[PDB]
């Protein structure tokens, strides 16, 4: 029963043109799970980010009304968002607890599966269990108010990253793993314009010619690190990107895995951000004249570059083959970022949502096992 949990961010329905999205673009049949980013908190208070945001939790919610297994979840925090608001959160019991109580009441009142935590990133020991404490008192809030309302409980999830450094500095693993529902692994991000040199956003396994440090940064050791420090596997939802990490080359000859970089790439028509971009612009990106597509079959990822322009990202083989690893190593699932980042429109040529439509072809028939 491997699941599918699908993230929407909220600011993609401020999309130009075609870009633009909302929930009623969502294929109901597609994941188990829609988490919708982000919410905020207004005085250590869970609330919505912006005013008529409220009408969109009434919109991705009642995806149900067409798909009424499907379980729709409200997220807080990411990274934009920082730790800060987190600190303050758990700080002391009373703020804490209020806000379990009334998070409570505000997921009811929109009709909400669940909540996601999205702390990037808790660091150092009393991080460590302010966030254990914060996940506890929220799972028990839960189990408790399911069974003196009697309502199936609200699910508990949270994203995590994958750096390994990052996973000793700020996770309790056995804790964590014991009240989430749900272990999102945002296995992507490894590399990106924080670099100034060209590397991958989400590779599978590394190049052999890599240092030991880089072989960690990879979506095999990142999981499998999870996995070595207590995580349940069933309970491990691998991170899936549907965007890629683009660069500026400073040398158009060098164009290969390492290539000095001035910094992130021209920002897609779409995502005006500079340094990603949506699979639907990485698709323009490649029909344009003698783009450069090459295949990692050590990484098992592909690039493309033109001219000075140089993006890394995952297509149809790739989370194919990221599939046939996870079923193998017995996951749980994915955890999808985005579903709005995938070509929803089919504009790529290939099918409509051709990324979670390629992952999901490859897991069907998977039972997750002990
Ligand atoms: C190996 C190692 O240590 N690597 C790290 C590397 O992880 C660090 O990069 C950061 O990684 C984390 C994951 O660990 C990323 O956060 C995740 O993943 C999502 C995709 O990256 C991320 O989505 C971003 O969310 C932002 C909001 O928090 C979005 O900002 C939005 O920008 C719009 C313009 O583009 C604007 O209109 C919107 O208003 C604005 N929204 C808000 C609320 O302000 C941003 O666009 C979006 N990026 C996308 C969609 O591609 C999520 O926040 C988060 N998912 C969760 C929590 O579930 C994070 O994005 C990475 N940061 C950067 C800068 O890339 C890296 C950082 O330097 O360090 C390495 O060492
Ligand atoms: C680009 O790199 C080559 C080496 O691969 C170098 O000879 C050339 O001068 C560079 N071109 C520039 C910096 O414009």
């Amino acid at each position: 029963e491997p699941q599918v949990l699908c993230y929407l961010t909220s600011w993609s329905s401020k999309r130009p043109s075609a870009g633009r999205f909302m929930p009623e673009n969502v294929d109901p049949t597609l994941c188990t799970h829609v988490i919708y980013a982000f919410a905020t908190l207004k005085d250590h208070k869970l609330t919505e980010a912006d005013e008529k945001d409220a009408d969109m939790y009434d919109k991705v919610v009642a995806l149900r009304e067409k798909n009424p297994n499907l379980k729709i979840l409200l997220a807080i925090g990411g990274w934009a968002f920082g730790s800060t608001p987190f600190k303050e959160l758990t700080s002391n019991v009373f703020r804490m607890n209020q806000f379990v109580y009334e998070a409570i009441e505000f997921l009811r009142d929109y009709q909400f599966n669940g909540l996601d935590v999205d702390w990037l990133y808790p660091r150092g020991a009393d991080d460590r269990a302010a966030f254990v404490s914060l996940l506890k008192e929220l799972r028990l809030a839960f189990e408790g108010e399911a069974k003196t309302s009697g309502q199936p409980r609200l699910l508990l999830t949270a994203a995590v990253p994958a750096s390994f450094e990052a996973i000793a500095a700020g996770y309790d693993v056995p804790e964590i793993s014991k009240y989430l529902d749900f272990i999102n692994v945002m296995t992507y991000d490894f590399h990106g314009q924080w670099e100034r040199q060209v590397g991958h956003n989400s590779p599978l396994f590394p190049l052999e010619s890599a240092t030991s440090y880089q072989k960690k940064l990879t979506v095999d050791y990142s999981a499998r690190e999870w996995v070595r420090q207590g995580a349940p596997k069933e309970k491990l939802m691998i991170g899936m990107p549907t965007y890629g990490r683009s660069f500026t080359l400073i040398n158009d000859t060098q164009f290969d895995i390492g290539a000095p970089a001035s910094g992130g790439g021209q920002a897609g028509r779409f995502t005006n951000e500079a340094g990603f971009m949506s699979y639907y612009e990485i698709c323009e990106f490649l029909r344009e004249d003698n783009t450069t597509l090459v295949w990692d079959n050590e990484q098992m990822v592909p690039f493309a570059y033109r001219e000075d322009q140089w993006v890394g990202f995952d297509d149809e083989r790739s989370l194919k083959t990221k599939m046939a690893w996870l079923k193998e190593e017995g996951f749980g699932g994915i955890m999808v970022w985005s579903v709005d980042m995938d070509d929803f429109r089919g504009s790529c040529g290939t099918g409509k949502y051709p990324l979670i439509t390629a992952m999901k072809q490859e897991l069907s028939g998977y039972k997750v096992k002990l």
